[PDB]
């Protein structure tokens, strides 16, 4: 039967929480991990054997071997970085780590062998505010939104793993957009991108009839009276690829957008006051609860995706550590 595990990082106790997620939508605590630094960004390995962590004051990305039983984390090995691991993720085959820098400003790959993160193989850098990398579903073309440039930089990853800029060498959002995190369809077919500082989605369709990735439709996520300090931070599709969510950090609110049929066109149906300053939050594999946490809360809150609208219904609310910004969940038999 399905099992699986959520993990929230809390960078400023530096703690790990580790929870079981049950078919109720409830969670129970597993382990709760003291990491040797402020944790922010993770990612599990794609083979489901490591959860690969960035910390602070010492830009490392630390490995944990997880546990196939209960998820448990065991620090496993170490790997230095150049500068502020803003975000982090793998390619399909779990041979690379990518990290974005936003105060470096640029993007790096690290080596990994048999699992592990053995040193930085190449890095781009002039990616003013580089805030997330992300491969896409054929596995060659790296996806780099740079915050700070209003654009989306496009590299094929090799088979080495060095970086080569393509042509075009990116796509472009509105000015002082603020392209920050993204994700990808389930079909392949589109990508979704929130953008930050104007808090609104961004619809890319990957080949558009032209052979170009266009951007084919842009969101506010925000309700229609809003009028305060856009702050917007993550964003996840279902599984079903039938519901997106993303949040805002100022009016502490999960937007959620229906998807029609072929992706192309998102809907918003609604929003959902949640944990106070939602920097992050995910969606459970089986596409029917989404975790959310409070930066400023120190809590995560669990509901229920209801309802071909997708809108949310609470179901609990846990205590986790200081400052929680990243979840993460990851499924297994």
């Amino acid at each position: 039967s399905l099992k699986q595990t959520v993990y929230i990082a809390s960078p400023e106790s530096q703690q790990i929480h580790v929870w079981n997620l049950n078919h109720e939508g409830a969670l129970t605590l597993t382990q709760v991990v003291d990491v040797p630094g402020q944790v922010q960004p993770m990612v599990v390995s794609p083979d489901k054997r490591y959860l690969y962590v960035g910390v602070r004051p010492e830009f490392r990305v630390l490995a944990y071997r997880i546990a196939p039983d209960d998820g448990a984390l065991t620090f496993a090995a170490e790997s230095a970085l150049p500068g502020s691991l803003t975000h982090i993720s793998t390619d399909h085959q779990g041979q690379f780590v990518f990290v974005g820098s936003y105060n470096a400003g640029n993007v790096s790959v690290t080596r990994l062998e048999d699992g592990l993160p053995v040193g930085v193989v190449d890095v781009v850098e002039g990616l003013d505010g580089c805030h997330s990398a992300n491969i896409s579903p054929d596995n060659r073309t790296l996806w780099v939104p740079a915050l700070k440039q209003d654009r989306i930089c496009l590299f094929t990853v090799s088979d080495d793993g060095h970086l080569v800029a393509q042509d075009p060498a990116e796509v472009t959002t509105v000015e002082g957009a603020g392209p920050r995190h993204m994700v990808f369809h389930p079909n392949e077919q589109y990508a979704y991108c929130v953008n930050e500082l104007n808090s609104s989605v961004d619809v890319w369709e990957l080949k558009d009839p032209h052979g170009n990735i266009e951007c084919v439709q842009t969101l506010d996520m925000m309700p229609e009276n809003f009028s305060d300090t856009r702050w917007a931070a993550d964003i996840h599709i279902t599984p079903d690829g039938r519901h997106l969510y993303a949040c805002d950090r100022t009016a502490s609110l999960i937007t959620v957008f229906s998807v029609s049929e072929d992706g192309s066109v998102l809907s918003k149906e609604g929003f959902q006051p949640t944990e106070t300053q939602p920097r992050g939050f995910n969606v459970d594999h089986s596409g029917k609860y989404l975790i959310a946490a409070g930066q400023k809360s120190h809590h995560i809150s669990v509901y229920e995706i209801v309802g071909e609208q997708g809108l949310l219904h609470e179901k609990g609310r846990y205590a986790v550590g200081q400052g929680p910004m990243w979840v993460v969940v990851n499924a297994h038999e």
